DNA sequence: CATGTTAGCAGTCCGCG
DNA sequence: GCGGACTGCTGAC
C-alpha cells in the first residue's frame, strides 16, 4: 500500500514521525529534516522558483532546522521577506508525501478513555493529582476491546472485583446493564494498588500507543489527572512514557484561584471528543456532561445512581466500574452516528497537517495552499504583522413586523465561495482598481460599467479573468466534495420522508429492511416493496436512512464551514494571505447580489402579475430573499386549490419553472456588468411556506431581523409528510431558553402558524394554568458564567454584576463550608432561577452548574422559594407577547362589548 | 498560538419635580 | 415605571 503519516513533531532539529509503512506497519523515524526558504533574486538570476506575483525567488538550503529559523530573525533585522514555510513539519510532511494521501483508518490506532477517581474533599484537580486514580477504561481501535484497570485496594475504601456477570444483567434484575454488544469485548484486569496499576498502564500504553487519542474531556481532566499523578508517584521522566518520544510540554491556565494545565503529549494527536462535537456538531447545548449530550444524541437515559459520586466506588463499587465502562462505550456510539473521527482524519490529510490543527481552518487553509503552491514551483509569501481593523459585512433587510401567509424563500448555494470563484479573488490575481459609485447605483444599473477588461467588485477591485487563482483553484475542490454530500444527505432526506408516509399504513407481516443505499432516491421498485413492509421493517428503515443522512450532514456541513472560513480567514489578521481588499470584495459583492435580486424579483412578480410598484420580496439575509407569494395564490384563486400539497405543487411549479429562470437571468445581466470570470450565482428555491388549505392558521410571521416562524411544506426538495416549523432567532431555538418553556413557545407558534388564534388562546391557558407542576430544572433559564472573578467583592455582587453572575454568588454563598458541593467552573453554562422576596439566599436568583440537580443541602430551599410569577413573566409571556403582537394577534381574549352577555 | 460581520433581547445603571 | 447607553450573551448569516 501507499505509506502515510501518523504523527510528526518537531523537537530541535529533529522531526520526529510516526508513520504507516508500505506493507502498513506502524513505524517511528527521527530525521534532521534540511529545510529550504527563499528570497527575491534579481531578474537575471535564473532559477526554477518564483513568488505568486511572478518574482524570482533563489532557494536557501540550510543545514539544519534551527539554521533556518536564526536565518528568518537576520531577514527581519535587515528588512527583507523570508519567503515559503516557515513550519517546518508542515514542509516535511509536504516533502515527504508529494501525492494525494490514500489512508486506511483501520491501521490507525484511536484510543477512546476516562478514568475515575474518588475525591472526599472536592474535585480531583489534575494539577495537584493527590487523589489515587482508581478505575481506567481505555478502548483501543485495533484491537476493538475495552481494556479496563481496577482498583481493588485504596485509601478511600477496599473493594470486591467487578462482575461482568452482574455488569450484564438488567438494572431491574440488579445489574447494570452494560450493553451485550460489547460484554465479550472487555478485558477486565482487578490490582491491589495503584502503583502496580499505573504501571502496567504505561507497559500497555506502549505496547499499544494511541495515535489519536479521544474520549470526554480528555484535555481538561483525564490527560493531565494521569499524567500529573503518575509523576507525583514516579517522577517526570516515567510520566513522560506517555509520549512515544519522550517529550511533553505543560500549559498553565489558570483560574486565578485557583489554576488547571493542559499537557502536549508530543507525537500524539489529541482530540477531545468535546472539542470536535462543539466545532463539528453546530449545536449550542444548555450543559455539556456526557450524560445531557449522550441522551440528547442516543436517546438512552441517564446513568443512574444514589448517593454522591464520591461515595458511589465504596458503596456500590459494582456500579462505579460498569458507569466507567459504558461512560467510554458512549463516545463511541455518538461517534457511529456524527462521525467526527472520520471528519478529522479526511480533512487533516486532505490538508497534510497534523491531526489536531483541524480545529484551525487557519492552519488547514495555510497548508492546502502551500501544497498547491508548491506543486507549480511558486514560493509563499512571509507571514506579516497586521493590526486588527473592522471592515464591513453582509446586507440584512428590515422587514416590516407581521403575519406572512404564504412565503416562498430562495437563496445562494454556497454564497462566498461562489463570489470567490465568480470574481476570481485571490492574492495573486489582483489587477489593479477603478473608482467606486455609491453600492446603490451599482444595484440599480445606473453606475458606469466598472470594466471591460477586468472582472470586478463594487468594493473598487479588479481581477484577472483570463488566469486562476489558488485561492478560487483550491475552494473549488472543497466546494466539490461538499456538493457530493449534501445531494448524499438530501437523498437520504427525502427517502426518510417516503418511510414515514408508509408507516400510516404498515403491514402485519414478518419481514426484512430493504438492503438500500440510502444515499441515493429509492428506485420504483424499491417504492413498491416499501408500501408492502412491516412497521418494524419500515422504523428499522427510518433509523438507518436518518443514520444516513446525519452523515451526510456532518460530511457536507463542515466542509461547507471550512470554505466559507477561507473567505473569513481573509480578514483574520493571523492568515498569510490577509487582505482586506479581497474580504470587502466579496462581502461588497455580497450586498449588491441580494439587493440586484431583489429589485429584479419585485420586477419580475409585477410584470407577471400585471401590477407595478407592489413589493413581494418582504426579507432576506446576506443572500436570501422571502418572497410572499399571497398575489401568485389570490391570482389563480384559492378555490381552485384540492387541498395543501396542491397549492404546495402549484409554487413548488411557480418557482421552478418561472421564478428560477428570471432570478437566472437577473444574474446574468450582473456577471456582465461586473465582468466577471464565470457565472456562479445560483439562487435555488429553499422553502414552501402557508397554513393548512381552509384553516385558519396564519402561516409565517417576523418580528424583526433574525427573527420569524415560517410553516413549511417543502425544504429544498424535500416534500414532507407533516409541515414542518422553520423558526429562526425565536427563544425557542436559544439554549439560554428553559427547555419546557422552548417546548411551550414552540406549540405556541405551531398553533398560531397552522390553526389560530382561538387555538394559540386555549394552549395558553392550560400552560399558564399547569406552569408551576413542571420540574424546575425544565424551567430554569441557562447562561454561561464567564468572568465571575470580576464582580466578586467579598463574596457579594460588585458594580454592573450580570443576573445569572449574581445567581452564582448565591450559590458559592449557600455551599461555603460544604466539602462535597459542586464547584461552578468558569466559563461553563450554569442554570439560573429567580427567588422571591425575602428568601434565606439573601437575593434575588440562584445558579449552579447546568446538566445537573442541585445539591441536595439547598435543592429543598430553591425549590420552596423559586419565583414562579417572574419565571413566566420573563421566559414565556414576554417572548409571546413580541410573537403576537408581530402577528397582530392576541394569546389571552381582549375584553370587548361581548362581556356583557351570558355565553 | 489565531474564520468573518450583523443583530436582537435581558440585564444594570441612571435620569426623571 | 420606563427610556437610553452600556455589557453580556446568543444566534443568523
Ligand atoms: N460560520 C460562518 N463563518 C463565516 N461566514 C459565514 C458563516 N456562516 C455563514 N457565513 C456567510 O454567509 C453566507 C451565507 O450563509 P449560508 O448559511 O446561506 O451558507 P452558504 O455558504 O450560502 O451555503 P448553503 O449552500 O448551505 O446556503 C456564507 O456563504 C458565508
Ligand atoms: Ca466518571
Ligand atoms: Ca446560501
Ligand atoms: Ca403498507
Ligand atoms: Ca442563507
Ligand atoms: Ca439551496
Amino acid at each position: 500500500m501507499k505509506e502515510f503519516y501518523l504523527t510528526v513533531e518537531q523537537i530541535g532539529d529533529s522531526i520526529f514521525e510516526r508513520y504507516i509503512d508500505s506493507n502498513g506497519r506502524e513505524r517511528t523515524r527521527e530525521v534532521e529534516y534540511k529545510p529550504s526558504l527563499f528570497a527575491h533574486c534579481p531578474e537575471s538570476q535564473a532559477t526554477k522558483y518564483f513568488d505568486i506575483y511572478g518574482k524570482p525567488c533563489t532557494r536557501k538550503l540550510f543545514a539544519n532546522m534551527r539554521d533556518a529559523s536564526q536565518w528568518i530573525k537576520r531577514m527581519e533585522d535587515i528588512g527583507l521577506e523570508a519567503l515559503g514555510m516557515d513550519d517546518f513539519k508542515l514542509a516535511y510532511l509536504s516533502d515527504t508525501y508529494n501525492y494525494e494521501i490514500k489512508y486506511d483508518h483501520t491501521k490507525i490506532r484511536v484510543a477512546n478513555f476516562d478514568i475515575e477517581v474518588t475525591s472526599p474533599d472536592g474535585f480531583p484537580e489534575p494539577s495537584q493529582a493527590k487523589h489515587p486514580i482508581d478505575a481506567i477504561t481505555h478502548y483501543d481501535s485495533i484491537d476493538d476491546r475495552f481494556y479496563v484497570f481496577d482498583l481493588l485496594n485504596s485509601p478511600y475504601g477496599n473493594v470486591e472485583e467487578w462482575s461482568i456477570e452482574i455488569a450484564a444483567k438488567l438494572q431491574e434484575q440488579g445489574g447494570d446493564e452494560v450493553p451485550s454488544e460489547i460484554i465479550d469485548k472487555i478485558i477486565y484486569m482487578p490490582f491491589d494498588n495503584e502503583k502496580e496499576l499505573l504501571m502496567e498502564y504505561l507497559n500497555f500504553w506502549q505496547q499499544k500507543t494511541p495515535v489519536i487519542l479521544t474520549g470526554w474531556n480528555v484535555e481538561s481532566f483525564a490527560i493531565p489527572y494521569v499524567y500529573n499523578r503518575i509523576k507525583n508517584i514516579f517522577g517526570e521522566s516515567t510520566a513522560k512514557r506517555l509520549s512515544p518520544h519522550r517529550k511533553t510540554r505543560v500549559k498553565v491556565i489558570e483560574n486565578m484561584y485557583g489554576s488547571r494545565e493542559i499537557i502536549t503529549l508530543f507525537g500524539i494527536s489529541v482530540l477531545d471528543y468535546i472539542d470536535l462535537y462543539k466545532k463539528f456538531s453546530f449545536t449550542n447545548q444548555p450543559s455539556y456532561s456526557l450524560d445531557y449530550i449522550s441522551e440528547f444524541e442516543l436517546n438512552v437515559g441517564k446513568l443512574k445512581y444514589d448517593g454522591p459520586i464520591s461515595k458511589l466506588r465504596e458503596s456500590n463499587h459494582q456500579r462505579y466500574i460498569s458507569y466507567n465502562i459504558i461512560a467510554v462505550y458512549r463516545v463511541l456510539q455518538i461517534d457511529a452516528k456524527r462521525q467526527f473521527i472520520n471528519l478529522s482524519l479526511d480533512m487533516g490529510y486532505y490538508a497534510k497537517i497534523q491531526i489536531q490543527s483541524v480545529f484551525s481552518p487557519i492552519k488547514t487553509w495555510d497548508a492546502i495552499i502551500f501544497n498547491s503552491l508548491k506543486e507549480q514551483n511558486k514560493v509563499i509569501p512571509q507571514g506579516r504583522s497586521h493590526p486588527v481593523q473592522p471592515y464591513p459585512g453582509a446586507f440584512v433587510k428590515e422587514p416590516i413586523p407581521n403575519r406572512y401567509k404564504y412565503v416562498m424563500s430562495f437563496d445562494l448555494t454556497s454564497a462566498y465561495p461562489s463570489i470567490i470563484r465568480q470574481v476570481n479573488i485571490s492574492p495573486e490575481t489582483i489587477a489593479g482598481t477603478f473608482k467606486v459609485a455609491p453600492l446603490h447605483d451599482y444595484i440599480n444599473a445606473v453606475a458606469e460599467r466598472p470594466s471591460d477588461v477586468y472582472s470586478c467588485s463594487p468594493n473598487g477591485m479588479m481581477y484577472y479573468k483570463d488566469r486562476d487563482g489558488v485561492v478560487p483553484t483550491e475552494i473549488t475542490k472543497v466546494f466539490n466534495q461538499r456538493k457530493e454530500h449534501k445531494g448524499y444527505m438530501l437523498a437520504a432526506q427525502r427517502n426518510g420522508e417516503i418511510i414515514k408516509e408508509a408507516l400510516h399504513n404498515p403491514n402485519l407481516s414478518v419481514d426484512e429492511p430493504l438492503d438500500v443505499d440510502y444515499r441515493f432516491d429509492f428506485s420504483d421498485e424499491i417504492k413498491e416493496k416499501i408500501k408492502k413492509l412491516s412497521a418494524k421493517s419500515l422504523n428499522e428503515m427510518l433509523f438507518r436512512a436518518q443514520r444516513t443522512e446525519v452523515a451526510g450532514m456532518t460530511a457536507q456541513i463542515n466542509r461547507k464551514a471550512l470554505i466559507n472560513g477561507l473567505a473569513g480567514a481573509l480578514g483574520n489578521v493571523w492568515f498569510r494571505y490577509y487582505d482586506l481588499r479581497n474580504a470587502t470584495a466579496i462581502t461588497t459583492f455580497g450586498q449588491m447580489a441580494l439587493q440586484w435580486i431583489e429589485r429584479k424579483v419585485n420586477e419580475y412578480l409585477n410584470e407577471v402579475c400585471g401590477t407595478e410598484g407592489e413589493a413581494f420580496v418582504l426579507y432576506g439575509d446576506t443572500d436570501s430573499i422571502y418572497v410572499s407569494a399571497d398575489k401568485i395564490i389570490d391570482k389563480v384563486g384559492e378555490s381552485k386549490f384540492r387541498d395543501t400539497n396542491h397549492w404546495v405543487d402549484f409554487l413548488d411549479k411557480f418557482a421552478r419553472e418561472r421564478m428560477e429562470p428570471a432570478i437566472d437571468r437577473g444574474f446574468r445581466e450582473m456577471c456582465e456588468y461586473m465582468n466577471n470570470k464565470q457565472h456562479l450565482m445560483f439562487m435555488d428555491r429553499e422553502a414552501i411556506a402557508g397554513p393548512p388549505l381552509g384553516s385558519k392558521g396564519i402561516g409565517g410571521f417576523w418580528t424583526g431581523k433574525k427573527r420569524y416562524a415560517l410553516n413549511v411544506w417543502d425544504m429544498e426538495g424535500t416534500r414532507y409528510a407533516e409541515p414542518k416549523l422553520k423558526i429562526m432567532g425565536l427563544e425557542t431555538q436559544k439554549s439560554s431558553t428553559p427547555k419546557a418553556v422552548q417546548k411551550a413557545l414552540k406549540e405556541c407558534i405551531r398553533r398560531m402558524l397552522q390553526e389560530g388564534e382561538e387555538s394559540l388562546q386555549e394552549y395558553f391557558k392550560e400552560f399558564e394554568k399547569e406552569f408551576r407542576q413542571l420540574n424546575y430544572i425544565s424551567i430554569a433559564s441557562v447562561s454561561s458564567a464567564n468572568n465571575i472573578a470580576k464582580y466578586d467583592v467579598g463574596g457579594f455582587p460588585g458594580p454592573k454584576c450580570p443576573f445569572h453572575i449574581r445567581g452564582i454568588l448565591t450559590y458559592n454563598r449557600a455551599i461555603k463550608g460544604n466539602i462535597d458541593a459542586p464547584q461552578v467552573v468558569e466559563g461553563e453554562k450554569v442554570y439560573v432561577l429567580p427567588l422571591r422576596e425575602g428568601n434565606p439566599f439573601g437575593d434575588k436568583c440562584i445558579a449552579w452548574p447546568s446538566g445537573t440537580e442541585i445539591t441536595d443541602l439547598i435543592k429543598d430551599d430553591v425549590l420552596h422559594w423559586m419565583d414562579y410569577t417572574v419565571l413566566l413573566e420573563k421566559t414565556f409571556i414576554k417572548p409571546l407577547e413580541g410573537f403576537t403582537s408581530a402577528a397582530k394577534l392576541d394569546y389571552e381574549k381582549k375584553a370587548s362589548l361581548f362581556d356583557m352577555f351570558d355565553f
